[PDB]
């Protein structure tokens, strides 16, 4: 574990990160995808070697030593709102056993269902909450990976709030 397990935030590309596994804002297909997606599949491109699981899912696939956890979100499109919260919630919940699992001292992690799979609803607060649920009893550093300056803020701020 972590000597004092932290949450950070950080606005950069996930590609470029300094912890010791990533977690992929996935599709169900295990294609290259847009936006987080792409980026992982630029940089760790043999992560993708039977990376399908379903909505609600988290799957590990090693590049090299170094560990890729696809989890995969619901796209807001096609869920209710009720059933959208149901399986993000236990997306995270997949991608905490997957890192308790990989006993990582640090791990690297997008907001899931924030970007082409949002519904085009703002869900900061929403994907943020889901995460820390599941992460808060892992004692992994978590540095959440973001693009958007107010969102960096935002999440800095929920952060702070509760420490
Ligand atoms: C946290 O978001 C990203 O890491 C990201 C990377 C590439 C993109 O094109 C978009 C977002
Ligand atoms: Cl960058
Ligand atoms: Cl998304
Ligand atoms: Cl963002």
């Amino acid at each position: 574990g972590a000597m004092a397990p932290s949450y950070r935030v950080k606005r950069m590309d996930i590609a470029k990160n300094d912890e010791e596994c990533v977690v992929n804002a996935a599709n169900p297909r295990g294609l290259p995808g847009d936006g987080v997606c792409k980026a992982v599949y630029k940089k760790w491109p043999e992560s993708f070697k039977n990376s399908a699981t379903p909505v609600g899912t988290a799957k590990t696939v090693m590049c090299g030593t170094y560990p890729v956890i696809h989890a995969v979100g619901p796209n807001f499109s096609n869920y209710t709102e009720s059933e959208g919260d149901r399986e993000l919630a236990a997306a995270y919940r997949e991608v905490a056993k997957e890192v308790t699992r990989l006993g990582v001292n640090s791990v690297a992690i997008p907001l899931l269902s924030t970007g082409v799979y949002s519904g085009g609803k703002d869900r900061l607060t929403q994907s943020l909450n889901h995460l820390f649920t599941a992460m808060d009893s892992t004692d992994a550093d978590v540095v959440i990976y973001c693009r958007d300056k107010e969102w960096e803020k935002k999440i800095s701020e929920a952060i702070q709030m509760r420490t």
